[PDB]
RNA sequence: UUCUGC
């Protein structure tokens, strides 16, 4: 219990309007787009940011992620659904769970990693932005350019 | 718990 754990009354009631999180406990040979189809499974098109972070030296993750989502309740719907569940049919070890982000909101973020060296890696290490409201909510954007 | 030290 500390000032990021993801309380859901509080969140159905509009008392915490936070809407980034931290995805934790990720293997370290899932890849983006991997991470990108589990969470579309319960949440497609409910999201408009997402970043795993690849360490290239290695073939491995970070082991955790960060997440936008466009409105407060969708946190509800990944949480209720993915939290203590294993990652692997496998292994009992990795179990997905969840806490809120240190940076918080798609402006926020994209101000962090525009001018980010990450930037410049491959595209299958970058952050992703995707369309937040529209016919066209959920189809991936353009990432800003550098700023600086 | 994100990083042009990270």
């Amino acid at each position: 219990m500390d000032r990021n754990s993801v309380d859901y009354a509080q969140i159905a009631s509009g008392i915490d309007t936070r809407t980034t999180v931290m995805i934790k406990n990720i293997p370290n040979k899932f890849t983006q787009q991997m991470l990108r189809d589990y969470i579309d499974v319960t949440n497609k098109g409910t999201y408009d940011f997402l970043y795993l972070r690849i360490d290239f030296v290695n073939k491995c993750n970070v082991g955790y992620a960060f997440i936008n989502f466009i409105e407060p309740q969708s946190i509800i719907t990944f949480g209720k659904a993915r939290v203590g569940t294993q990652w692997n049919v496998f292994h009992s070890e990795k179990i997905c769970d969840i806490s809120y982000a240190n940076i918080q909101g798609k402006d926020r973020l994209i101000e962090k990693f525009r001018n980010s060296c990450v930037m410049d890696e491959n595209p299958a290490y970058r952050p992703k932005i995707f369309v937040s409201h529209g016919p066209n909510r959920g189809m991936e954007e353009p990432f800003p350019a550098p700023n600086n």
